[PDB]
Parts: C-alpha cells; structure tokens; sequence
C-alpha cells in the first residue's frame, strides 16, 4: 500500500496541467517563474541581512548606509514571510492561478457528475444518497485542496532547503551543509516511522465515518414515517450513541497528529542546537565573523519556518485524502450494461416486439423470469395480469434494457436489442413509471420534460389528453405552480396524471404502462384509456394492470404466477378455459 | 449589519464554555494557562538572542556562552516560530483541546438534528434535499472552525501586539511604541475599509452559490426519471452553463482576496521601512548599540509573522462564514403546529371521533375543505370516496394533526387535539401512507419499527396477517435482506405490505388507511380485509379507497366531491338514492 500511494500522487498530478487552451498553458509557464523567483529571494534576504549590521559594526556613513536598509525592506516586501505564506510575490501568483484552478474544479466536478448518471441501474438501487451527494460535493476540493499544497507548500519547501544545502556549503565551509543535510534526513525518516504507525489508527477511521451518519441522513431522507410512528426521540438516541463511538474514534487518531507534531519539533529542536553551538564556536575560535552568526540565525529560523507552519494542515491533510480516495473508488465502477463497439443505432419501422425464451436473475439466488415469449405486433395491446411480486414490472425493465438477460434474445423489428445502442433503443421507447417521481419545479416543465424543445401551445395540448388540464386551472399560479421535492404537494393522482402526459409530449413508437390507474378513480381511467386509444391506434402498446376492467378489450392477455405464463390469449377465450384468469375474473365480480 | 456582526461573534461564543461538565471546565482553565506561557515566551526569545550576540561581541569565554546559547534553543524550542504555528506548548495545548472540542461538535451536531425532526411537515415538503442536508453536513464544523481560529489565532495576536506595545515603550523609548501602533492603526482600517468594499460579491455569491446545485441534486435524487427519458446529456449540459456562472462570479470573490492581502503587506512593509530606518539612525547617533538593533530586527518579524500567515485562511474564513450563517438562519424557525404550555397528554378511552364544522387552507387561495363534519362512533368503519384531489388524503392528515385547522373543532372521545400533547395524540393513532417509503436496511427492522420493543416472534406473526408471511420464505437471507433506499429493491406490493405490517405491530386505537390496495390484486385485499377485520374488531377505522368493492360492508361511507360531502350513508342507502354515489357506482359495474 506504500507503492500503491507512488501513483495516487502520480495521477493527481494529471490534473496540474491544463489541457487543450493554450492560454491557460503559459499561465503556468510563469507562475513557475513566480515560484523560482522566490527561491532566489530566500537567499537574499539574510544576505542583505548582515550587511545591515556590517555596517553598523564598522560605523558607515548614513548617507551610504540608508540605502542598504531600504534594499532589505524592499525584498522583505517581496518575500513576506517565507514560503506558504504571502509575500507580494507569493499572492501574485495566487492572483493568476485562481484561474487555473478554476479549470482544474470544473473538470473534475463535470467528470464525477457525467459518471453518477452513466452507470447502470443496479448501482443506483444500492446506493446511500448520503454517501454518494458527500463524496460528489467533496471531491472536487480534494483534488484543487491538494493541488494547492503539493505544488505550493511541499515542493517549494523542498526546493528550499535544497538550496540551503548547496549555500553553506560552497561559501561557509563543508560542516554546516551537513548540519542541515542530517538534520532534514532525520526529519523525514521520523515522519515515516510515524505514518506508518499512524496508519492503524486512519483507515479505521474511513470505515466508522460513513457508517455513523448512513442511519441519521436516512432517517431525514423519509422525513414523515418518522413523523407517522411516535419518534424524533428514538432517532436523535441512536445518533447520539453512534457519535460516542466515533469521537472516541477520532480522538486516537486526532492525539495522534499530535505525537507526530512533537516528534518532528523534537528534530528541529536538535539541528538548530548542533548548528547555533558550531557557529558560536567558530566566532569565539575566529574562524568567522560575528556578522556571520547574525546571517546564520536568521537564515536557519526562515527555513525551519514552513516545517511548522505546516503542522497546522494535518488534519486537513487527512480529510482531503479521504475526500479523495473515495472519488477515485468511485471512478473505477464500469457501467454494467455496455453497448458494443461498433454498434449502429436502432431502426424503428414498424414496432413489433418479441422475446424468445429469456431468462433472468436478480443475484443468481432465484430465476426470476422462466421461459418468458411472446409475440406482439404492431398496433396492437398487450395485457399482463397476475399477483404480487410475479415479475411484471422485470418485463418492462428489460424491453427499456436497464439489464441483461442471461439468456434467450430480445427482439425489436427483428432487431436484437443488446447489438444496438442503448442511446437509441430508448428513444423509441417511453414508459409511465409505477410510482412517479418529479423533479422539483414548475409543472410545466415536468411535462414538458419528455420532448424539451416542445413549446407551451403542445405541453397544454397533450396535457388534455391526460385529464390534468381542468385540475390545473383552478389551482394558483397556473402551469408554473409548485411541486415541491418528488411531487410530494400535488396529491397521489394530480402526481400521477403528470407521468401519462409527459409520455404523450414524447409521442414514442413503443407505449408502456407499469401502473397508471392505481391513484385514480374510475371515472378518471375511461376519460384517458378512450383518450390514450387516439393516440395507441397505431402505436405499440403493453399495459399491465391489477384491476382487470381495463384489459378486457386489450389484443392479447397474458397471466404470470411465478414467472412462468401459464395460459395466454384474447379475454373470451381465458373465460371459457376456465383457467386462472378466470378463476381470477369471478373472485373480482362477486 | 455592521452592528449585527457584533452579536454573530457573540452568539458564536456561547460554543466556547462547556455547560454542566466541571471536568472539562478546568481543561479550558489551563488551556488559557497554556496560552497565556506563549505570550511570555514572545518576549523571552529575542531577549536571549541579543544576549547571544552581545557576548559574541564581548568576545566572552565559551564556557559561559555556551550555558546560554542552549538556553535560546530551548526557548524556541518552546515556541516553534510564533503563535499560530506549532512549538512545543502550542500543540501541548492542542492535545488538550481536541477534548473540548469534541464536547462542541457533540452538542451543536445534535441541535441541528434534533430541530430538523421538530419542524413541522410544511417546512420538509418545501425543503430541498441538497441544501438542507449539506448544511446539517457542513455546520458543525463552522463553529468549530472559527472558534479555533477566534480563540488561537485572532486573540493571540492581538494579546502579542498590545505586549508589543508595552514592551519598546518602557523599555527603549516612546519612539517604537508608536511605530508598531501607527503601523496597526493603519492596519485595522485598511482591513475593514476593504471588508466593507468586498461585501459587494461575497452576499452576492451565497445567494447563486446554492442555486447552481439546487438542479444538479435534484437531477440525481430521482435517478430513474432520467433514465426513463433520453437523457443524461441535457442534464450535464445544464450544469455546464450553471458553472461557468458561478465561476464567473466566484473569480470576482477570489481575486477580491489578493486585493485586500496586497494592501496589508503594503502597510507592514511600510511600518518595517520606518522602524528599520529609525533604529539604524539611533546607532548612527550613538543613541543604541549594534546589539539593540539585532532585538528589533527579529521582535518585528515575528509580531508580523502571524499577520501573513493568516492571509493564506481568508477563503476559508469566508466559507466558515456562510456554513455558519446558513445554520443560524435554520435554527431561527419555530414549529408551525405548536402545543400549548400546560398541556395534559390524551386520555384515550373508546375512540369516539368527531369534526364540528372544520375548514382548512394550505396557501390561504383555496379552502381545501368547506364544512367538513362526520360522527364515528368506537368500533366502527369510515369509509371516505370521491374523485383524485377531492381533500381525502387531507382529512388523514388533520386527525394527524400535522396541520392546525383554521376554524372548527376536532374531537377525540370529547377531548380537542389541539388542546392535549401531539406526542400523545398520535400514540393511539396508526397511519399508513399512500404511497410508501421505507428505511434503508433490512426488512425486519422496517416492520418492528412501528414498535420497537418488540421481539422477533412478534414480527413474523403480524406479519402473517399483512400476507407477506410466505413471500419472504421464498426470498434469500431471510427476514434481514435488503430493500435499498426508500424500498426501491421489493417491489410494487411487497414494498406496500410491509407497511400494513408495521402498523398492526403498534397496534393502534385509531387505524388509518390512506391506500392500501393500490398495488395489490384482487385476491390480495379479502386476504388482508378479512385479517384486519378481527384486527379492527373493536378498533376505530377510517379507510378511504378507489375501488369501490371493498367499502361495500362499510359503516358509513362519505362522498366528497371538492372539500364539501354531498351525501353521506350506509351502501344500500345510496344506491336506492340515486345520488352521486350510484352513478359512480354503475359506472365501474359497466
Ligand atoms: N431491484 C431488485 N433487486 C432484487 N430483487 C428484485 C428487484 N426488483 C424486483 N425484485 C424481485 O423480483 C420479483 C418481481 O417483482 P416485480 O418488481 O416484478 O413486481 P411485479 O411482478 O411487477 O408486481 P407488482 O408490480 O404488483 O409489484 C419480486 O418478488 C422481487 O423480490
Ligand atoms: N402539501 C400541499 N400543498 C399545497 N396544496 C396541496 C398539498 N397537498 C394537497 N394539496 C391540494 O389539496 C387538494 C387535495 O389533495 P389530496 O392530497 O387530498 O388528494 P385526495 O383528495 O386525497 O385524492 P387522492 O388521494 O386520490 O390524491 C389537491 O387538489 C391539492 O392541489
Ligand atoms: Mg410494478
Ligand atoms: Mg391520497
């Protein structure tokens, strides 16, 4: 897992380099420049340093002596404390990269959103909305937080201290490019031997985190089941006690940083020791000059400075690598259903749609659909009746492709469906959900969501068609009137009769039908069947009800108990068989 | 709201004491110890280090100058570069505080959890799921986040520049001590005279900042709507043209920072040019000596060390801000249905309901109910019919008490609800909803949620009388399989029985059923009608349904048309009537 971190520093430094606009590629150019340009003022600065005290102890006229003190101030204006900190260079770089990295927070923001809704439906079933909203709003300041500490904190000190190895050494002597050599090899050795103690107590903290708050954001997602039952007293206990066990979690690994952060000053501590004790020796040996000692003493403190400073971000070091690693666990998910390459688009022509002998499975555990075929021509309605839980809605799904079948094939107008593209395939294909969901806005533009280039005179005309048309102009505000979040302020039938007339503004080749009459009464089915009958005459239609009025003048009836049809055919002919389906007509009469 | 800013700073440190624990009330007290050690110690450094240089010049013998060089390492091993940075008191004291923060973000994570349960159920239906849960996300660690800024880093830096007053005015001269205050005068009002120039475009970016999510959210809590239609590319390429309008805007708020840190570095290299100068003159007059300037030279930095690395924090003081505004503006929200003070809990006795003459508005345009008024005597059926969005629904939800009537009463065995405790009221009332969602985890927990004490023998015998006893033995896993969220992974009719379910483990005193027959076939409902008829034996029930069979063998059955009952009776009374009710009734016979 040490290898395994040598390309996630590798592939986060993919996106330092903007890609495709060269106007944003020489921005970089020269903020490089910004960047060695400080490294030159780190050497300066004590250089001009002692020469301000030289002056002094030789007692040099002010008339020559005024304009050296100027010149530190004037580069102790450019430098402002260091690197990490703001110098008048050091924020003139940060004037020109929050363009840059506005580049960087835009991409990655637009690449783990094009993702959420490019992966298949089985993914979206077993997801935790806490979880997957988190890690989508903090991804996007992992990637940009850290870009701005690798780039302008940890390489910058590196460089430093590089250069505080070659000075000290061509123009002291050979020792104190050695004090600060082993001073710094000792200090990264014990940040190692730390990290790698450190990393019990981290990766068990990832693990506690979103399973502290995976039960508190789903007890807010259904806000009014914990309304219905007497509760928001049993709900806040079972959050209480779970955030016991993570602050006591955190606590280990928060008291950590801290003997990490007294073991690294412990370091510091010594080089600076060895090396204030060998230049006190030297002037009382007069191997040098008292001046030489003031440019030591303030050159060792200015790159010892950044050590520090940098050991107020480790615990915002820590959050930002757990804010990304989850985005790229996230990243490497595959969409399930793939199209193929090579793959044409679908030609609809007629909409004659047939299933021969598939089969299908949830999780391996039960086969769901048995030997299902069936045969439907175009311009016809095809009738699916049975109980509970006997796989009718799992038809729908595989006709729209959410997922594959084991075996067998699907065919439309002699087309396999798994060869065309997906993009394609449902286009020509639209489908009332069982239980509507709506986004939250206007209404009229829930309707007009089917076919979004439709204009206001077509969104009134076709929600005619679904009934909703005299409901809507006795409410407020008109068409653009409120929804709230999924629909949950209209009603259960003024919420559903918006799902048949976003269909309608589709218009597609192929009608489907999971539950459309179960929140209306029945004197609201016939006023849409008889209107959806002038727009299925020619149009491929499957329904599936449970009440069974609806189906009686349908063209083809089929009874599924277990996944398996056990008799099909028109209506008169399941009542003279005597059947299930009769058996089931009679139970509902009387 | 200059004024109003004294009172967010206020209110903010009312987090800081911990209340009604003494043990962490004496951490504080020598956290302020701590704190108050560091401020000596600002003073004690570059004392020692003009006591270094002195002997140097002094040519002392090196077995006196050594005992009090290594007293200078130790000091600064003490201090580790100023305050904001970390020596060895300074995350001493952070050991000891990340125990008193753990106390804080205990206590204001659990008020904002245990107030978003409080509100009433207007508030959560014109919610947004993306701002509501983010700033419960991002709240506890606003006020976290600033009083580790507002405790460690403001106030111990002023505390060091009034220290720095005090000391160079006894103790060199009235000079400096006018240096460093003209040079922090200035700084004050150069800080707040451009605070108040930004706040153009920072009030200016909250206000878009969530309305350039509140589409991306809301397009990915109802995954399958886009999935249904051709999508998934109009959705992206909303939240491109949504970004480059808030990056366009949030360029106006980053590179309004620079401009306030390029006119702080220029006041601080202005005070560092006049106190170098001033202090170079008085040794050229012979005023001081060479060693007196060596302790200005390294007492100025490191008073304007902290003011430069506070500079790096500024977009991440401003985010603090707006995560902590947002919190304070929730928590300003009373409940709109409140209980009175004094109130008794309900004494339920029989369940004797009854409205006298209520009305009712949900947005004061409409009246939803006009003149509502039933008697239901204790053991007894109410049955409620008429068209979609008639005010069925409405009724359940104000026997609930979700929302307060505008006038009339409401009776409960001659008791008003709005006079006794809602936490006792709906205790003897159980409710299942329309359309059902249900907890994230296994289905076990889904049915003994109604009441939780209950064991497992209890779960699996009400779950018998619900009918899904024997379609969960033919699942895998059992009892303790998965639904996903909200129950997207059962389906249509098991997703709904396992509501009836829960509701017969609370076992109520009043039964409410909004619809429980939706989704269910015909053979499905006279399993489960005639199993909750010896489980509403005794028991008060108000049902209201579509199909029109099951309320045939009802006690009463009320018709509403648009808020207001047109007629009321047995079945057989409204058949020979020939009212509204029979010619819905022949309608659905055919
Ligand atoms: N996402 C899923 N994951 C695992 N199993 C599922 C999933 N969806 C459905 N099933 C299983 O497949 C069976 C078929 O359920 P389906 O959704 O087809 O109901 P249905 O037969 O259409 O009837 P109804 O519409 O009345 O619920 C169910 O018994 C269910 O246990
Ligand atoms: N939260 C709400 N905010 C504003 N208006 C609402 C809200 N809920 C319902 N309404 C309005 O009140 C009317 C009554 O709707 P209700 O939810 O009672 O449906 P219903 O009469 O029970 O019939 P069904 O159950 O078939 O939908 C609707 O026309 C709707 O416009
Ligand atoms: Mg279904
Ligand atoms: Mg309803």
């Amino acid at each position: 897992t040490w290898r395994d971190f040598g390309r996630k520093l590798r592939l986060l430094s993919g996106y330092l380099w903007p890609r495709g606009s060269p106007a944003l590629q020489l921005v970089v150019l020269i903020c490089l420049g910004l960047m060695g340009l400080e490294r030159a003022l780190n050497v300066l600065v004590p250089i001009f340093y002692r020469n301000i005290v030289n002056l002094l102890t030789e007692k040099a006229p002010w008339n020559s002596l005024a304009w050296t003190v100027t010149s530190y101030v004037f580069l102790k204006f450019l430098q402002g404390g260091g690197t990490g900190s703001t110098g008048f260079v050091s924020n003139l770089r940060t004037f020109l990269w929050i363009r840059v990295q506005q580049f960087t927070s835009r991409r990655v923001e637009l690449l783990i959103f094009s993702h959420l809704h490019e992966l298949s439906l089985r993914w979206h079933l077993g997801r935790r909305t806490g979880e997957v909203l988190r890690i989508a709003d903090r991804g996007t300041s992992s990637v940009t937080g850290l870009l701005s500490y690798l780039v302008f904190n940890v390489i910058p000190t590196l460089a430093d201290i590089i250069i505080g190895i070659i000075y000290f050494s061509m123009f002291f002597n050979a020792w104190f490019g050695l004090i600060v050599f082993l001073c710094m090899s000792l200090y990264l050795t014990l940040t190692i031997v730390v990290t790698e103690w450190r990393t019990k107590f981290r990766r068990a903290m990832n693990t506690q985190e979103n399973a502290t708050r995976a039960r508190a954001v789903d007890s807010l997602l259904n806000f009014e089941t914990v309304k219905y039952y007497n509760a928001e007293s049993y709900e806040v206990e079972r959050y209480r006690e779970a955030i016991i066990k993570y602050q006591g979690l955190e606590w280990k690994s928060s008291a950590s940083l801290v003997l990490l952060n007294q073991t690294q000053n412990l370091v510091i501590g010594l080089g600076l020791l060895a090396g204030s004790l060998l230049c006190a020796y030297f002037v009382t040996e007069q191997k040098l000059q008292v001046g030489d000692y003031v440019l030591f003493g303030t050159y060792i403190i200015q790159l010892y400075m950044p050590l520090n400073w940098f050991g107020t971000y480790y615990r915002m070091i820590q959050t930002n690598f757990i804010d990304m690693e989850n985005m790229f666990d996230l990243l490497k998910e595959e969409t399930e259903v793939k199209d193929l390459p090579g793959a044409g688009p679908l030609r609809f022509q007629k909409g004659r749609i047939e299933f021969e002998n598939v089969h299908f499975s949830y999780a391996d555990g039960r086969e769901t659909l048995q030997d299902v075929s069936f045969t439907v021509m175009p311009g016809q309605t095809l009738a699916l009746v049975g109980p509970s839980g006997a796989g009718k809605s799992t038809i729908l799904r595989l006709l729209f492709r959410f997922y594959d079948i084991s075996s067998g094939c699907i065919r439309i107008d002699g087309q396999d469906i798994s060869q065309v593209t997906q993009a394609s395939l449902r286009s020509h294909i639209g489908v009332v959900p069982q239980d509507t969901v709506l986004f939250n806005d206007t209404i009229a533009d829930n309707i007009r969501y089917g076919r979004v280039t439709a204009g206001n005179d077509e969104v009134e005309a076709a929600a005619q068609a679904a009934g909703i048309h005299d409901a809507i102009m006795a409410f407020p505000e008109g068409y653009r009137t409120q929804v709230g979040e999924r629909g949950l302020k209209l009603s259960g039938g003024e919420k559903q009769r918006v799902a048949i007339a976003r269909t309608i503004l589709k218009a597609p080749g192929i009608i489907l039908l999971d539950q459309a009459t179960s929140a209306l009464d029945t004197s609201n089915e016939r006023a849409i069947q008889a209107s959806l009958a002038k727009v299925c005459a020619n149009r491929t239609t499957i329904v599936v009800a449970h009440r069974l009025s609806t189906v009686v003048n349908a063209d083809q009836i089929l009874v599924i108990k277990d996944g398996c049809i056990v008799e099909r055919g028109r209506h008169e002919a399941l009542l003279s068989r005597g059947g299930v389906y009769a058996d089931m007509w009679q139970l509902q009469q009387g």
